[PDB]
């Protein structure tokens, strides 16, 4: 009586890929910001994390839905933005445990880059479902585009040097993935989805593919991920990073994995002094489609469903440790249970 539509889950997508491959420039095509151009050397430092309602991906998708026929059966979709840099395993590893689908970015004129292996590991090694965004396909050499298309539309248009670099480089990356043991086919060409990864060619410049690319993100979730994951269920959370913003104090940045978190609750976790333990005075989130890793505006909740990047304030966070888990003290739970469990980790 739980795995029905009036206890969806919106799940976590993960964004992963070498440096400078284009993870946060798509993010930012679809979001509609310029995130990337205000990060310091245009390097991504921090897990970043954006909630996308389903009726924006609905629209976002529409010119390859035209028919309306492709059924949206999760409310919503979190999405995590990672570092590429060398420097940031840590983070990618933690942003992996959090996601249950994913996509690996890949530039199409470089192909599989030591990062991509390594995120290609952390995805097997959680069997986690993904599909390859081969992006910056505006760089092959004569590209014509129509802004925010599907890809087929846009290939269709192009010239035969144009097809033919474009066939190059896909045979050649399909060869590099098989060297490391997964078969893969262009996402059109794909008889099945588990069998062999799809690839899906895109530009976060022209916008070209990332429609085909949000549906398949789509079908990972309501037909590869396991589907509990579709509904809610027991609370997960997990601490990001700790900020002071002003008004609201020293806050930390949560991913709200699963179950659901609410304004007043008693949470525990850990701190650099013990265990924290404290109340939500204010559980914020940024707007829809705006990342919770740059300070903006916020909405303020009663509650928040899962899966979702919230901004918690309350007393006492200053040594708030990022990675830590988050748990919430039930009516039954004893408080110093819960702070020996937030530790033992
Ligand atoms: N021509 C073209 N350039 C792109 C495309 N996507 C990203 N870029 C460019 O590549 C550079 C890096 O983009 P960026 O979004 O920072 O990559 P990233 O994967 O987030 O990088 P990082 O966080 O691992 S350091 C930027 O100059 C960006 O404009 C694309 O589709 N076409
Ligand atoms: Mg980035
Ligand atoms: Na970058």
């Amino acid at each position: 009586g739980h795995m029905n539509k009036d206890n969806l889950r919106s799940p976590i997508c993960c964004i992963l890929g070498h440096v400078d491959t284009g993870k946060t420039k798509l993010l930012d095509k679809i979001r509609q910001t310029n995130v990337q151009e205000g990060e310091a050397g245009g390097i991504t430092q921090q897990i970043g994390a954006t909630y996308f309602p389903v009726e924006a991906i609905k629209q976002k998708t529409a010119v390859v839905n035209k028919d309306g026929k492709f059924e949206f059966k999760v409310p919503g979709l979190l999405i995590i933005d990672t570092p590429g840099h060398e420097s940031f395993s840590n983070l990618r590893s933690r942003g992996s445990s959090l996601c249950n689908i994913a996509i690996l970015v890949v530039d199409i004129m470089h192909g599989l880059e030591p990062q991509t292996i390594e995120s290609l590991r952390l995805l097997r090694e959680r069997k986690t479902p993904f599909v390859v965004a081969l992006n910056k396909i505006d760089r092959l050499y004569g590209w014509k585009k129509i802004e925010n298309n599907g890809f087929r539309e846009s290939f269709a248009l192009q010239n035969k040097a144009v097809q033919n670099e474009f066939r190059n480089r896909l045979d050649q990356v399909k060869l590099q993935f098989a060297e490391q043991g997964f078969n893969s086919e262009l996402f059109y060409e794909n008889k099945n989805f588990a069998r062999y990864v799809s690839l899906v060619p895109t530009s976060a410049h022209t916008g070209e593919g990332i429609p085909d690319m949000l549906k398949l993100i789509v079908q990972l979730c309501q037909e590869r991920m396991a589907s509990s994951l579709m509904y809610l269920s027991e609370l997960q959370a997990t601490v990001l990073e700790v900020k002071a913003i002003e008004g609201f104090g020293v806050t930390i940045d949560v991913i709200l994995s699963n179950g659901i978190l609410r304004e007043g609750d008693r949470i525990v976790l850990c701190g650099l002094e013990g265990p924290i333990k404290t109340n939500i005075r204010a559980l914020l989130t940024p707007a829809p489609m705006r990342e919770l890793r740059i300070k903006g505006q916020y909405i303020h909740h009663k509650e928040v469903k899962a899966a979702q990047g919230v901004k918690i304030s309350a007393p006492g966070l200053e040594g708030a440790i990022a990675g830590s888990r988050l748990l919430v003290v039930g009516p039954d739970d004893d408080e110093e249970e819960l702070e020996e469990e937030v530790e033992s980790d």
